[PDB]
């Protein structure tokens, strides 16, 4: 009962929720010897509409809510309203390779359960699959290197993000969009296969792709996909294609290695914010044309199943469309041009504003800004976490962030129960 806990709070402006807040510290000092504090955040949470300007105190005492409150209501921070009207779920982003980092999962791994419990799972299936400790990758002082481990790593971390979000903090995706390996990770949390036949996609996959490590290159270009094709064609270039199409500004080129960074330094020139991107193989390209049949052959045996969740299809022409996850889908989920942007853009034209990457570290954050600025909508892209991070408390920093933002989420998850106390009602103004 003297463990820290999250009190939030709630206004129609930065000045009212200054207000809100002194007048809550003025009360609950004088009401301190009454009041619950678990019954106090119980209150707060379950027993108060939640409004559009929002702030959370984290406390493990009412005196240091009182100091927290008041240190807000004198302060000067502008509150961000929230995007979200708590309709609708977050979308949980899930993005491709690169976002792994060293001991990436030892926080995650003592301070969250459900994370703990969903690495269990996984960790036979990863060491029958591919040969090694999933566990001991996401947790040893190197960060984890080759594609055979990476992608497994990765996608380990991210479905145990989702099932963490969704079963300690209450939080049901809304949809989810998934980048390249990513939509594994979408398809597990989607309902379309199941946590094992989603790791046994990502593990023979990887495996395969060994074959072809070293065999071209990619680099990111701040330029519209139909504005990089046509400088191909009339620069005569067939080694090079339009392999991720990431935002309605941003690009990303696949093909061979001296092509790629030929053009990257061209656009450099031109004053084109271009970057290569560090990778074995240049997948969304022809170059992983020889493992498509052995790839095919792998995954005969994955069951697809009907998505429970709406599915924003990078892979398919139509995001709208559901997956049909089979080892086709895979096949064409590594061939075919990433069209991330247009899964986004799916989304957010249907309402969704709140989005959420679960991964290691954001890569794709500044992607879906990028679409919602070209839609003229307000949208949250947040980011589960980041490179070095440190995670005390686990995900409730994300939950506290997926809250501001207006996501829908279960608040009898994080205050299962407690007592309505008589704490202020701030006037609708």
């Amino acid at each position: 009962h003297s463990s820290p806990r999250l009190f939030m709070l709630s206004s129609t402006s930065s000045d009212a929720l200054r207000q809100t807040a002194r007048q809550l510290a003025t009360w609950v000092e004088e009401h301190q010897d009454c009041v619950a504090a678990s019954d106090l955040a119980y209150t707060l949470a379950r027993g108060r509409a939640h409004r559009p300007v929002r702030t959370a105190v984290v406390a493990a005492n009412l005196p240091e809510l009182v100091e927290g409150l008041r240190e807000v209501a004198d302060g000067d921070a502008l509150y961000d309203a929230a995007v979200g009207h708590g309709d609708r779920g977050p979308v949980w982003v899930f993005s491709g390779q690169g976002s792994q980092w060293a001991a990436m999962g030892t926080q995650l791994l003592a301070s969250e359960p459900v994370f703990a419990a969903t690495i269990a799972k996984l960790e036979p299936v990863i060491a029958a699959e591919s040969g090694f400790s999933v566990t001991e990758a996401i947790t040893a002082q190197q960060t984890v290197t080759g594609i055979d481990k990476v992608q497994p790593a990765v996608f380990a971390v991210q479905v145990a993000l989702a099932a963490t979000m969704e079963q300690t903090y209450g939080v049901r995706p809304g949809a989810v969009v998934g980048h390249s390996m990513g939509e594994s990770a979408a398809a597990v949390v989607a309902g379309a296969l199941s946590l094992e036949d989603a790791a046994r996609v990502i593990c023979r996959r990887s495996k395969l792709m060994t074959r072809i490590a070293g065999a071209g290159a990619m680099g990111s270009v701040e330029l519209p996909a139909k504005q990089v094709n046509s400088e191909l064609m009339a620069r005569g270039i067939d080694d090079v294609v339009v392999s991720v199409v990431a935002s309605p500004q941003s690009t990303v080129i696949g093909g061979t290695s001296d092509t790629v960074r030929d053009l990257i330094a061209r656009w450099e020139q031109r004053d084109v914010m271009a970057r290569e991107v560090a990778v074995d193989v240049a997948f969304h390209s022809p170059q992983v044309d020889p493992i498509l049949d052995d790839l095919a052959a792998a995954l005969a045996d994955i069951a697809p199943m009907t998505p429970k969740v709406p599915y924003y299809s990078a892979t398919l022409f139509d995001p709208r469309e559901q997956p049909v996850c089979d080892g086709a889908y895979w096949v064409d989920n590594l061939r075919n041009t990433v069209q991330f942007a247009a899964a986004v853009q799916a989304a957010m034209e249907d309402g969704y504003r709140v989005f959420a990457e679960l991964s290691p570290h954001p890569l794709l954050t500044h992607a879906v800004e990028q679409t919602g600025r070209s839609l003229d909508m307000s949208v949250a892209a947040l980011a589960g976490m980041r490179r070095e991070q440190p995670l005390p408390h686990g995900l409730r920093g994300l939950l506290t962030e997926l809250h501001r933002a207006g996501a829908a989420l279960d608040y009898s998850a994080l205050y299962p129960a407690g007592r309505l106390v008589d704490a202020p009602l701030p006037a609708w103004g």
